[PDB]
């Protein structure tokens, strides 16, 4: 029954460039990340409110695996570590504040969607600044 599960492509990426800024990313990197993030391709397998997701680019890949409610770790968009906690905000929204593990740094947070015509919104956040991707199924 269709949920967040399934083979994604990203289809456009907005405030990309100003998230990495905020992070600290010079602007040659920032450039390099914008070219790789064309390629962002997310894979999801869920089951009730576990989560396995597996995001990749050309030449690097990420799993995570999380339980809507319990605390998990991962990382940062710029590689920093932290504690993770995702919450439903409705049947088909969740969102994630994260909590560094070592230093400070600048607040972020992440959250997908399912949309109602068939698209998943994730949206990643770092003090003031929003990015929005959009991904359709493969
Ligand atoms: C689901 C998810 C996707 C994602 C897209 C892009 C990046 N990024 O490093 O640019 C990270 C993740 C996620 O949970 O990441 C926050």
């Amino acid at each position: 029954m269709p949920n967040f599960s399934g083979n994604w492509k990203i289809i456009r990426s907005e405030n990309f460039e100003e998230l990495l800024k905020v992070l600290g990313v010079n602007v040659m990197l920032r450039k390099i990340a914008v070219a790789a993030a064309s390629k962002y391709a997310v894979e999801i397998k869920q089951e009730g409110d576990t989560f396995y997701i597996k995001v990749s680019t050309t030449v690097y890949t990420t799993e995570i695996n999380f339980k809507v409610g319990e605390e998990f770790e991962e990382q940062t968009v710029d590689g920093r570590p932290c504690k993770s906690l995702v919450k439903w905000e409705s049947e088909n929204k969740m969102v994630c504040e994260q909590k560094l593990l070592k230093g400070e740094g600048p607040k972020t947070s992440w959250t997908k969607e399912l949309t109602n015509d068939g698209e998943l919104i994730l949206t990643m956040t770092a003090d003031d600044v929003v990015c929005t991707q959009v991904f359709v199924r493969e």
